[PDB]
């Protein structure tokens, strides 16, 4: 019976829960966490994390929406499990700790082997298919998320698209779960087999990084030559098969996704050749490098960070050369930064600062522009 | 008077004559050429080249139109002269032949020193700045040109854009001329300075060229892992910072201008730290290699050509490995083609061929489609 299922949430981070409390509008559904804390909180209608429409829905709406610690009550009798617990992909050492939902898999298939688990936390590229060989289960199902934290509930009430990463009934009949708590109607829709729903996420986050790299080159080649790149980049962007979009020049693509999707995706092009995938990690290298030169042939004798990522990688190269870092950032309470000093004191800041960089333009820099280095051409 | 203008078009090409026919529908328009027989047909409103709507408004429209092989005739009392003559960079040498260019700027000065020119012609980054200083004049101002050959006109009525590289009222009122013969209203319009309009198709165009050499590696990833390219794309491109279009994979970006223009860029970017501008280029090559290497891995005693231009560069990689290659090609009227033989009954071709080889799907091939090598996957 679809009409009314019952779906566990397995983490209740921002997918978990921003999945979780769309799908309650409808359904019933169970949050499982292993904080006692936690559940308590969801059941007195309090969210444990900061998105306002999650707020909004769990004090507001009718919702069919508990949580408990007890895996045998969260799994027992569920249709669908959502798992959303954490994973972590290290470029360093190419190593994805999966740890979290393999223990959800071991966990339903002892409790509930007719439950269809749907995997939304990030895994590797052919994780799914390689674990339903090794302990001999068919129910488990990836489908990316493209939700961005904060906004978490908006985005699955308003998505780009559904993906989910298996051609069947079943997988269609959680695409229309979604689909069901959505306010956007006739959300664009894609079944695909296992690894292909896989790979979606790290190609897109790849193309979004490759286009913010060539838009930070055409700006290196603007600032060599003298010229005007809002100019050239409000001509280019005019073309409609290229957009006016996602072409605001700055230190080097940054954020909680793109630098380890790009290198992700690279390591997994190791017996595939190419130029483009590799040319992506090393373009912001060599971006950042342009821009600490940059800076660093205005002969400052301190330099100010004005906001804490990519500029982060501006002043480790700053420091390499032995010139001082000061940082302005009210959210960090500390006085210390990686070994520079943290001010409090904006006009402070301004005064002993003899160049200022920011990757973004900021009101409060305004009465100090003269001396404020930034690529950001729109905001 | 900007109220009924002369405009003098030098060069009848598609840019030329796309440019004089709009542009004829409310001023007067003198195309010069230098050829008698091609002023003749003009005259007897028979257009020279190919082009539907440029034939039916130089037949059907009441357009204030001639021409002549007369210089003197032509710029005398020119308000603005359009150069749009044959220029052509050589990527093997680095050099841009702008002579014709050059010419008429020759030509205008002495005859007309009051014209302002407006070059359609693809030239060089810094060419116009560097002319004027030259030779010691003001009058000479770039625009670029958006249109395709084959729908020059109807692109000159439903433009992308227009870009004027001068900010000034002449240059706004040149943009107004065209805007004037436009079927499309509220054409954006961007004024900007010499050397930036210059370099706005070169990066317009490697960003295309960029877009296609990226599917075309997530392409060859597909390949190599055996999964379904088709599915990853079409998730992907559903981000709509994405896109679903230009995204169809290929055996390489081609054309007549892609293949120079990212290459004149990356001769642009000698002096300018990248690694994306190269990787533009040289993943073109590493992508002919990798398909070449899935053909070849067919062990096919002969491969057949489907139509010929990316293609040329699977071809020549395949000759190097010692195996024939036959071409299926109606247009060409040769028996030979680059040392391999040109097949003119199709039956033949497809029976003699182990393996065809085709950039895009043909309706002429889906009774062979089970030996034909594809990665078009849109049409
Ligand atoms: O026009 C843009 C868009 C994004 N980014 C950078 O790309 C990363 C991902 O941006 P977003 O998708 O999280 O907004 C961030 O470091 C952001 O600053 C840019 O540099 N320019
Ligand atoms: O989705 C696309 C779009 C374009 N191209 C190639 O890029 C070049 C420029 O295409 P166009 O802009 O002339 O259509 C041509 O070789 C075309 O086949 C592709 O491979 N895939």
């Amino acid at each position: 019976g679809s009409e009314f299922m019952k779906i566990t949430i397995s983490g209740t981070g921002y997918v978990g829960l921003s999945n979780g409390v769309l799908i309650a509008q409808n359904h019933e559904v169970v949050a499982l966490d292993i904080v006692q804390a936690k559940v308590d909180m969801l059941n007195q209608k309090i969210s444990p994390i900061v998105d306002k429409e999650i707020q909004e829905y769990l004090a507001e709406k009718p919702l069919n929406f508990r949580a408990t610690t007890d895996k045998h009550d969260a799994y027992r009798n569920a249709d669908y499990v959502i798992i959303a617990t954490p994973t972590d992909y290290d470029p360093k050492t190419n190593y994805f700790n999966t740890s979290t939902v393999e223990a959800v898999i071991r966990d339903v298939t002892e409790i509930n082997p007719n439950a269809v688990m749907i995997i939304k936390s990030t895994i590797p590229v052919g994780f799914t298919r390689d674990i339903k060989e090794r302990l001999g289960i068919d129910n488990v199902i990836f489908s990316p998320e493209f939700l961005r934290e904060g906004r978490a509930l908006y985005d699955n009430l308003h998505p780009s698209r559904i993906v989910i990463g298996e051609r069947s009934a079943r997988a269609e009949r959680f695409a229309d779960l979604l689909k069901e708590g959505a306010i956007k109607q006739d959300i664009p829709t894609l079944f695909t087999d296992s690894t292909e729903a896989e790979a979606i996420k790290l190609f897109a986050n790849t193309y979004l990084a490759l286009r913010v790299a060539y838009f930070n080159e055409l700006d290196s080649y603007a600032e060599s030559q003298g010229l005007n790149s809002k100019q050239i980049i409000e001509g280019v962007c005019l073309d409609p098969r290229i957009g006016n979009h996602y072409n605001n020049p700055s230190f080097g693509y940054g954020g909680y996704c793109l630098p380890k999707d790009t290198k992700q995706l690279l390591a997994n092009y190791e017996s595939v050749p190419n130029n483009i995938i590799a040319a992506i990690v090393d373009a912001n290298r060599t971006r950042k490098d342009f821009i600490a030169d940059s800076i660093l042939a205005r002969k400052p004798k301190v330099v100010g960070v004005y906001r804490l990522s990519s500029i982060q990688g501006i002043m480790k190269r700053i420091k390499a050369k032995g010139i001082p870092v000061i940082i302005y950032e009210p959210v960090m309470q500390e006085d210390e930064f990686f070994n520079s000093r943290v001010v409090r004191d904006l006009n402070a800041f301004k005064q002993e600062a003899d160049v200022i960089i920011s990757n973004r333009m900021a009101e409060e820099l305004a009465d100090v522009a003269d001396k404020v280095y930034t690529r950001d051409l729109f905001g």
